């Protein structure tokens, strides 16, 4: 399997560009930035609002948590690559502790409210506007030969005020190779697509665009996470629930994966239950044949079946976000 788009991007482009293990970081100043309050963490860091010395602008501050050299120069060769694109969070500098060399990556300001607090005040526009702010930052690194990997709401900034983007948290991105099996354990469980879930290794950019449809359904449901399963196996159960398993067997067959015994076990024999079945008095005012329609298209089995990043900007339920702009 192979994307269906972008694919060459990488292999046109000089190696120096995805070649991150040949990276050589050029530290910087680590007296330039100051914590001044925590924000948020994760299993691999902790985030701070900063202070740039010099200027007195704010700023971001991720402390890295102890991990292989290698994963560092990735997240930071990527955000190299993609800074200065639509909504793609932009990293200043990179610092280092010097007695312990812990490494902190500088990035600019990003106000934010979490996700839980906001997505329930959103209106039917507020949603069509966000997720096709995303969409840009998505079809971007795409472009750029780059698979985010771990798309979910945690990893959206937005300052509703300002109503403002950014796709934060590139520590899980992968550069796209023709023909590469990569490592499955990626992205968060309830936005696994179920590649990951089969493990289908040689995926693609077509991967995130699952993932954004999990989080598109949660929005629109008021259902999160959509797919809500305890473990990898269960996950799957939880999506085949959904969509039928008639169209996993298809999947499954054209791809020639395996199934392992206990899983195939767990998934059953379902119907699918259509879009409609998921709207309620809480979701009514948010769930429209256009949503529907959209949704539809990105959470597809086969990863080659859904709509990449390009594709959907153009659908109609972003009409008027289009002649907004
Ligand atoms: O990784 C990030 C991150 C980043 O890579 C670039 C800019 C901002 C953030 C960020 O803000 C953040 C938060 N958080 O919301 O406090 C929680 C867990 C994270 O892993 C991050």
């Amino acid at each position: 399997s192979k994307a269906r788009v972008y694919a060459d991007v990488n292999v046109l482009r000089p190696k120096e560009y995805w070649d991150y293990e040949a990276l050589t970081v050029q530290w910087g100043e680590q007296d330039d930035y100051e914590v001044v309050r925590k924000v948020g963490r994760g299993k691999y860091s902790e985030v701070f609002e900063g202070i740039n010395v010099n200027n007195n602008e704010k700023c971001i501050i991720k402390i890295l948590k102890p991990v292989k050299k290698k994963k560092i120069k990735r997240e930071i060769k990527i955000l190299q690559n993609l800074c200065g694109g639509p909504n793609i969070v932009k990293l200043l500098d990179i610092v280092r502790d010097q007695h312990s060399k812990t490494p902190s990556l500088i990035f600019e300001y990003v106000n934010n409210t979490d996700f839980k607090v906001l997505y329930p005040t959103l209106t039917d526009y507020d949603i069509r506007y966000y997720i096709y702010e995303l969409l840009k930052a998505l079809d971007y690194c795409h472009s750029q030969g780059i698979m985010h990997r771990d798309v979910k709401p945690h990893n959206v900034m937005i300052d509703h005020e300002l109503r403002k983007l950014r796709l934060i948290d590139w520590g899980l991105a992968e550069f796209y190779h023709p023909g590469k099996e990569y490592n499955v354990r990626v992205a968060s469980r309830y936005f696994k697509g179920p590649e990951l879930l089969v493990d289908l290794q040689d995926y693609d950019y077509s991967l995130d665009m699952w993932s954004l449809g999990c989080m598109f359904a949660g929005m629109i449901f008021r259902k999160e996470p959509f797919f809500y399963g305890h473990d990898n196996h269960d996950q799957l159960v939880k999506i085949a629930k959904v969509l039928g398993t008639d169209g996993l067997n298809v999947y499954l067959n054209k791809y020639r994966i395996e199934l392992d015994p206990q899983l195939e076990a767990l998934v059953g024999r379902h119907s699918r239950k259509p879009w409609l079945k998921f709207m309620n008095a809480d979701n009514q005012h948010l769930v429209s044949p256009e949503a529907i329609d959209f949704l539809d298209k990105l959470l597809r089995y086969d990863h080659q079946e859904r709509l990449t990043a390009l594709e959907a900007m153009t659908h109609p339920y972003f009409q008027q976000v289009r002649a907004a702009e």
